[PDB]
C-alpha cells in the first residue's frame, strides 16, 4: 500500500503514496509483467469531473470551500443538461501543466510548472487550426531560444466531429520508397507522405522535406498547409574536429512538438492538443540518425572515421556513436537552439523525483524510457527504482486519424 | 489466452502461450508496474503438488508423460514425501532441473547456451572442507585455460531450514573493498562488508586494489569457515589498449570466470541454497558497471584526464568517449590472452534468435527488458526495439537474503 522506491548508487530511499490515487490500468497483472510493451457517458462523465474539481480546489488551497461545491453544482447540472461541460480557463491551465506532470514517459518533467496554454477552443475550421499552429510554433521556437507551450483545440462532442492534426509533430520530414527499394529521406514518415501526396501535395522528393500540415477540424475532411518556411527552425550538423562530418549532408529541426496525442481533462477529451518543449540530444543523434529503420547513418559514418568494421568487438558502432551525438549537441549550441544533453536532463529528472516525493507523494515514471538510449548505466535514472502508474489528466495514445475517419 | 510482442524494428511478431504456465506473481498489479525495482521450511501439504507439477514436466520433454516409468515416480516420491517429509531428485531430473532454472532466468541474455551446463552433483557433501573441494573443481574445470565451460555444483538441499549449506561469498571469484578512516574506498566497494567479515574471521588482508577474497563456506547450518583458492586457479587478465600505450598504467584487471555463489535454485518444490553456477563475461559488465559505475571502481574521471577530454561540460560527451575506450579496453584484453568474453552486440543479436527459436518450440521466453538491454549503447542493440514479457517458471535461481543476516551463529 506504502511503497518504498531505492536508488542504488546513492543508496537514497524514497515512500510512494501517490499511487494509491491511480485510476486507469497498466497492462500487467500478477502473473505477467508488460513494463516493456509499447501500447498495453453522462453517467461516466461526473464522476470524472468530480475527481478532477477536487483535485484542482485542493491544489488552490480551497478543498470543500462554497466555491469547490458551487463548481461542482455547476458542471453537475451542465452534464445532466447538455452531457458535458467547458473547462474554466483556469481549469484548463492546470488540466494541462498536470497532464504533463503526470506522463509518466517524460524526462523533462522538471519543466512541467513553466508551459504556455494557448486556448484555441474557439477554433473552427482548419485555416484557424493553421494560424494557431504557427502562432504556437513562432512562440515556442522564440529565435532559438525555445519555450514549453501547448495549444488546446475544441473537445470531443460525439465523436463525429473530432479536430485532429494528422501529422505525427508539427515538425517532420517526409519519406519516399525508390525503384531502387530504398527509402528516401524518413522512413517512420513513408506512410503519411504518401497520404499528403495522395492529398496533393508536391513533394520535393528529397532527404529532408518538411511535411506539410494536414489538418482536420470538426470532423471534416483535413486540408493541407505549408508552414511558412521561416518559422521553422533548423541546424546543420557539423563535428568540433571532424571536418568531413559536414559533407554528410545532415540537418534536423530544433522544435520537438507532438501533435498526435489525445488530452484528458476531468474525463473531456481533447484530441488536437500539439505541445512542445525541446530536444535531449540523443533523440536525434542516437535513435533519429542511428536507428536501423530511421536515417541509419552509423555505416556511413564509420567509414568517414576508418574505425575496423570487421568486427563488432572493436565496437565501432559506439565508437561513431559518440561522435554523431558530439555533433548534434555541438551544432545546436554553436546555433544556440536550445538542446538538454543525456546527462544533463537525467540528473534533472532525480532532482524533479525527489522534489515530487516530497511534495506530492510520489512521481509516476517509465524506467524502459526514462533511461537514455545510450550509456544508460552512467546516468543517475539507471539506478534509481521507479513506479509505474496512470494518474488523470493525462495524455494518451490515440488511433491515427486516417484509419478511422470516413471521408 | 495468446499475447503478442512486437519487435519495432522488424515488425516481427510473436505469440506467447507459455505465460500460461507462469505460477509464481511478478510483483505488478492492474495499477501499478514494478518491473524497475531490484528485488520485488515446506509442509508436505505444499510439496507433492510442487513435485507432481515438476516430475510432470520432466517426463513430458522425455516423451515419457502417463508411462508406468513416470506414474511409479510420482508414487514413490509422494511416499517419500508422507514417510519423510520431503524427496531426493534422480541423477536425471536434477540435470533437467538445472538447466530449466537457467532456461527461465528472465534476466539472463545468456540463454541461447542453456542446454549446455556442466551439472555437478555435489549432494553427498558433509563439511566446509568438502564444498572447498568441490569449488576448486568447478573453477579449474570451468576455467579451462581460458576456454570457458559453463557448470553448476549444486550442494545438499534444504531440510528444516536449520542446517542450510550456503556459499557466504556472492561470487566465487572477487576482489577485496577496504573502506579507509578517510572515507575513500581501496578495493572494490561493492564487497566492503563481506570483506570486513572475512578479516573479522581471521583473513589476513594484504589491502590492494585487486586481492582476490578467501571463500567463506557454510555447510549443515554450521559457522561458516575460510578458505583461499589456490592462486595458480584464478585466471586473471590484465587491461590494457590496442591504441592507447598509456592504458596499462592504470593499472587494471579482471578474473576470467564469473561465478554467481548466492542464489537459491528451487526445483520440484526443493531448495538448493548452495548453487555456484558459472559461464563467461560479457564485456561491458566489467567496462561498464564493475569499472565505471559511480559506486564501483569508477575510472571514467581518470581514463578522461589521461585522454585529455574536455572535462569542463558534460555535452562534450566526455564521459561516453571514456567508456568506450575502456569497454574497448576490456574486449582486445581477454581476445589477446585467449579468454572466453562476448561483445554485447554479439550476445544480443544471439539472445534475440534464442528468443525467437523459444516462441517457436516452446509457445514463449520470459524476459526482463531492463535488465536484457546493455548497459551502454541501448538502442544499436536489437533487444532495445523488442518487446518481452516477463514471468516466472519454475524450476528457477532465486534470490535469498545474506547469511550473515539470518545465521544463528553455533561459536
Ligand atoms: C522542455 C523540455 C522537454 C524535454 C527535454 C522532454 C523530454 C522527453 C523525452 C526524451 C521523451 C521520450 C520521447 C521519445 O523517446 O520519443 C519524452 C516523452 C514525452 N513527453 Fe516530454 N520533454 C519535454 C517537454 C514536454 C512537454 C512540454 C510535454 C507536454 C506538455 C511533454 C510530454 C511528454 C509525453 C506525454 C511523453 C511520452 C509521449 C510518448 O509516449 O510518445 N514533454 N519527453
Ligand atoms: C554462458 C555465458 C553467460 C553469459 C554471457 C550470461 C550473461 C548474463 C548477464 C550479462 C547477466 C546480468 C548480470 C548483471 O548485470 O549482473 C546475467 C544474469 C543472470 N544469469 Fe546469465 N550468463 C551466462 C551464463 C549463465 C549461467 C550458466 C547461468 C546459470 C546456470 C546463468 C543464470 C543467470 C541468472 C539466474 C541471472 C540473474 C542474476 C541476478 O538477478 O543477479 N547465466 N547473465
Ligand atoms: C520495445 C521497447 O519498449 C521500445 O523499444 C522502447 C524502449 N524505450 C524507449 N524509450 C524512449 N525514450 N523512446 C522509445 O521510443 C523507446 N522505445
Ligand atoms: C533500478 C534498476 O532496476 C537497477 O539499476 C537495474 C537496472 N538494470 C540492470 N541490468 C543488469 N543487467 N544488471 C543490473 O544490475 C541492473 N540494475
Ligand atoms: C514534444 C515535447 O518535447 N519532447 C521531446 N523532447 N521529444 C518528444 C518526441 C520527439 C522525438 N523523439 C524525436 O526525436 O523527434
Ligand atoms: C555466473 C554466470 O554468468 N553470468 C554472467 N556473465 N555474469 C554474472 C554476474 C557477473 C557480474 N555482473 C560481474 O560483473 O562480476
Ligand atoms: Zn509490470
Amino acid at each position: 500500500r506504502f511503497l518504498k522506491v531505492k536508488n542504488w548508487e546513492t543508496d537514497v530511499v524514497l515512500t510512494d503514496t501517490l499511487h494509491l490515487k491511480s485510476t486507469l490500468e497498466t497492462g500487467c497483472t500478477e502473473h505477467i509483467c508488460m513494463g516493456s510493451i509499447m501500447l498495453p457517458t453522462k453517467d461516466q462523465l461526473f464522476p470524472l469531473a468530480k475527481e478532477f474539481l477536487d483535485q484542482y480546489y485542493s491544489s488552490i488551497k480551497r478543498f470543500g470551500s462554497k466555491a469547490h461545491m458551487d463548481r461542482l453544482e455547476e458542471v453537475n447540472k451542465e452534464i445532466e443538461s447538455t452531457s458535458t461541460y467547458q473547462l474554466k480557463d483556469t481549469e484548463l491551465i492546470y488540466g494541462a501543466k498536470h497532464a504533463w506532470r503526470n506522463a509518466s514517459r517524460c524526462v523533462g518533467r522538471i519543466q512541467w510548472s513553466k508551459l504556455q496554454v494557448f486556448d484555441a477552443r474557439d477554433c473552427t475550421t482548419a485555416h484557424g487550426m493553421f494560424n494557431y499552429i504557427c502562432n504556437h510554433v513562432k512562440y515556442a521556437t522564440n529565435k532559438g531560444n525555445l519555450r514549453s507551450a501547448i495549444t488546446i483545440f475544441p473537445q470531443r462532442t460525439d465523436g463525429k466531429h473530432d479536430f485532429r492534426v494528422w501529422n505525427s509533430q508539427l515538425i517532420r520530414y517526409a519519406g519516399y520508397k525508390q525503384p531502387d527499394g530504398s527509402t528516401l529521406g524518413d522512413p517512420a514518415n513513408v506512410q503519411f507522405t504518401e497520404i499528403c501526396i495522395q492529398q496533393g501535395w508536391k513533394a520535393p522528393r528529397g532527404r529532408f522535406d518538411v511535411l506539410p500540415l494536414l489538418l482536420q477540424a470538426n470532423g471534416n475532411d483535413p486540408e493541407l498547409f505549408q508552414i511558412p518556411p521561416e518559422l521553422v527552425l533548423e541546424v546543420p550538423i557539423r563535428h568540433p574536429k571532424f571536418d568531413w562530418f559536414k559533407d554528410l549532408g545532415l540537418k534536423w529541426y530544433g522544435l520537438p512538438a507532438v501533435s498526435n496525442m489525445l488530452l484528458e481533462i476531468g474525463g473531456l477529451e481533447f484530441s488536437a492538443c500539439p505541445f512542445s518543449g525541446w530536444y535531449m540530444g540523443t533523440e536525434i543523434g542516437v535513435r533519429d540518425y542511428c536507428d536501423n529503420s530511421r536515417y541509419n547513418i552509423l555505416e556511413e559514418v564509420a567509414k568517414k572515421m576508418d574505425l575496423d568494421m570487421r568486427k563488432t568487438s572493436s565496437l565501432w558502432k559506439d565508437q561513431a556513436l559518440v561522435e554523431i551525438n558530439i555533433a548534434v549537441l555541438y551544432s545546436f549550441q554553436s546555433d544556440k537552439v536550445t538542446i538538454v544533453d543525456h546527462h544533463s536532463a537525467t540528473e534533472s529528472f532525480i532532482k524533479h523525483m525527489e522534489n515530487e516525493y516530497r511534495c506530492r507523494g510520489g512521481c509516476p515514471a517509465d524506467w524502459v524510457w526514462i533511461v537514455p538510449p545510450m550509456s544508460g548505466s552512467i546516468t543517475p535514472v539507471f539506478h534509481q527504482e521507479m513506479l509505474n502508474y496512470r494518474l488523470t489528466p493525462s495524455f494518451e495514445y490515440q488511433p491515427d486519424p486516417w484509419n478511422t475517419h470516413v471521408w
